[PDB]
Protein backbone atom coordinates (compact mmCIF):
# COMPACT_ATOMS: atom_id res chain seq x y z
CA UNK A 1 0.00 0.00 0.00
CA UNK A 2 2.46 3.11 -0.91
CA UNK A 3 0.25 5.67 -1.16
CA UNK A 4 2.93 8.81 -0.64
CA UNK A 5 -0.85 10.96 -0.23
CA UNK A 6 -2.92 8.72 1.47
CA UNK A 7 -2.25 9.93 5.49
CA UNK A 8 -3.98 13.76 5.06
CA UNK A 9 -7.52 11.66 4.61
CA UNK A 10 -6.67 9.19 7.37
CA UNK A 11 -5.90 12.05 9.83
CA UNK A 12 -8.83 14.02 8.36
CA UNK A 13 -10.83 10.98 9.54
CA UNK A 14 -9.22 10.23 12.94
CA UNK A 15 -9.68 13.93 13.78
CA UNK A 16 -13.67 13.20 12.84
CA UNK A 17 -13.15 10.32 15.56
CA UNK A 18 -11.38 12.75 18.17
CA UNK A 19 -14.06 15.28 17.44
CA UNK A 20 -17.07 12.85 18.15
CA UNK A 21 -15.60 11.95 21.61
CA UNK A 22 -16.35 13.64 24.39
CA UNK A 23 -13.39 13.39 26.05
CA UNK A 24 -11.95 15.99 23.05
CA UNK A 25 -13.95 18.89 23.99
CA UNK A 26 -11.85 20.70 26.33
CA UNK A 27 -8.73 20.62 24.08
CA UNK A 28 -11.06 21.37 20.34
CA UNK A 29 -10.71 25.39 20.60
CA UNK A 30 -7.61 27.57 22.00
CA UNK A 31 -7.60 27.77 26.00
CA UNK A 32 -8.93 31.05 26.63
CA UNK A 33 -6.73 33.00 29.23
CA UNK A 34 -9.71 35.10 30.39
CA UNK A 35 -10.33 32.11 32.73
CA UNK A 36 -6.79 30.73 32.85
CA UNK A 37 -4.97 33.72 33.75
CA UNK A 38 -1.87 32.28 34.27
CA UNK A 39 -1.90 29.59 31.42
CA UNK A 40 0.45 31.75 29.26
CA UNK A 41 3.14 32.02 32.49
CA UNK A 42 3.67 27.88 32.27
CA UNK A 43 2.69 27.24 28.57
CA UNK A 44 4.93 28.42 25.64
CA UNK A 45 3.41 27.24 22.58
CA UNK A 46 -0.84 27.02 22.66
CA UNK A 47 -1.88 23.69 20.65
CA UNK A 48 -5.74 22.66 19.90
CA UNK A 49 -7.38 20.45 17.80
CA UNK A 50 -9.37 23.27 15.66
CA UNK A 51 -5.80 24.52 15.03
CA UNK A 52 -4.22 21.24 14.04
CA UNK A 53 -7.40 20.60 11.58
CA UNK A 54 -7.18 23.92 9.99
CA UNK A 55 -3.23 23.42 9.19
CA UNK A 56 -4.11 20.67 7.80
CA UNK A 57 -6.91 21.32 5.41
CA UNK A 58 -4.77 24.57 4.84
CA UNK A 59 -2.20 22.05 3.11
CA UNK A 60 0.54 23.28 5.85
CA UNK A 61 1.68 19.83 7.23
CA UNK A 62 4.34 17.33 4.56
CA UNK A 63 3.48 14.77 6.67
CA UNK A 64 1.94 13.23 9.09
CA UNK A 65 4.84 13.02 11.51
CA UNK A 66 4.58 17.09 11.92
CA UNK A 67 0.59 16.36 12.83
CA UNK A 68 1.95 13.93 15.23
CA UNK A 69 4.12 16.44 16.70
CA UNK A 70 1.02 19.11 17.48
CA UNK A 71 -1.26 16.81 18.72
CA UNK A 72 1.24 15.39 20.95
CA UNK A 73 1.73 18.83 21.86
CA UNK A 74 -1.68 19.31 22.86
CA UNK A 75 -1.43 16.42 25.31
CA UNK A 76 2.07 17.62 26.95
CA UNK A 77 0.32 21.20 27.44
CA UNK A 78 -2.78 19.73 29.55
CA UNK A 79 0.06 17.69 31.78
CA UNK A 80 2.24 20.99 32.24
CA UNK A 81 -0.48 23.20 33.02
CA UNK A 82 -2.51 20.13 35.56
CA UNK A 83 -2.17 20.75 39.42
CA UNK A 84 -2.88 17.42 39.81
CA UNK A 85 -2.67 14.50 38.06
CA UNK A 86 -6.14 14.01 39.53
CA UNK A 87 -7.71 16.06 37.83
CA UNK A 88 -10.37 15.70 35.34
CA UNK A 89 -9.24 17.58 31.99
CA UNK A 90 -5.79 15.98 32.61
CA UNK A 91 -7.39 12.41 32.97
CA UNK A 92 -9.76 13.15 29.63
CA UNK A 93 -6.50 14.11 28.04
CA UNK A 94 -4.88 10.95 28.78
CA UNK A 95 -7.51 8.69 27.49
CA UNK A 96 -7.88 11.01 24.64
CA UNK A 97 -3.87 10.10 24.19
CA UNK A 98 -4.33 6.82 24.28
CA UNK A 99 -6.82 6.76 21.47
CA UNK A 100 -5.13 8.82 19.30
CA UNK A 101 -1.47 7.16 19.49
CA UNK A 102 -3.47 3.47 18.80
CA UNK A 103 -4.94 5.16 15.98
CA UNK A 104 -1.90 6.58 14.60
CA UNK A 105 0.32 3.79 14.07
CA UNK A 106 -1.09 2.02 11.05
CA UNK A 107 -1.09 6.26 9.46
CA UNK A 108 2.98 6.81 10.21
CA UNK A 109 3.96 2.98 8.99
CA UNK A 110 2.19 3.28 5.76
CA UNK A 111 3.32 6.44 5.00
CA UNK A 112 7.35 5.60 6.12
CA UNK A 113 6.76 2.54 4.21
CA UNK A 114 5.41 4.62 1.15
CA UNK A 115 8.57 6.48 1.05
CA UNK A 116 11.14 3.53 1.27
CA UNK A 117 9.43 2.56 -1.92
CA UNK A 118 9.05 5.49 -3.62
CA UNK A 119 13.40 5.57 -2.89
CA UNK A 120 13.09 1.86 -3.79
CA UNK A 121 15.95 2.09 -6.80
O1 LIG B 1 -10.01 26.08 28.80
C1 LIG B 1 -9.45 25.16 28.18
N1 LIG B 1 -9.74 24.93 26.88
C2 LIG B 1 -10.98 25.38 26.27
C3 LIG B 1 -12.19 24.72 26.86
C4 LIG B 1 -12.31 24.10 28.12
C5 LIG B 1 -13.52 23.39 28.19
C6 LIG B 1 -14.39 23.72 27.21
S1 LIG B 1 -13.67 24.66 26.00
N2 LIG B 1 -8.61 24.31 28.80
C7 LIG B 1 -8.05 23.09 28.20
C8 LIG B 1 -6.56 22.98 28.46
N3 LIG B 1 -6.34 23.05 29.90
C9 LIG B 1 -5.84 21.98 30.53
O2 LIG B 1 -5.30 21.08 29.90
C10 LIG B 1 -5.99 21.82 31.94
C11 LIG B 1 -6.86 22.42 32.84
C12 LIG B 1 -6.80 21.80 34.11
C13 LIG B 1 -5.82 20.88 34.20
S2 LIG B 1 -5.02 20.62 32.72
C14 LIG B 1 -6.76 24.34 30.44
C15 LIG B 1 -8.25 24.50 30.21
Amino acid sequence: SYDIQAWKKQCEELLNLIFQCEDSEPFRQPVDLLEYPDYRDIIDTPMDFATVRETLEAGNYESPMELCKDVRLIFSNSKAYTPSKRSRIYSMSLRLSAFFEEHISSVLSDYKSALRFHKRN
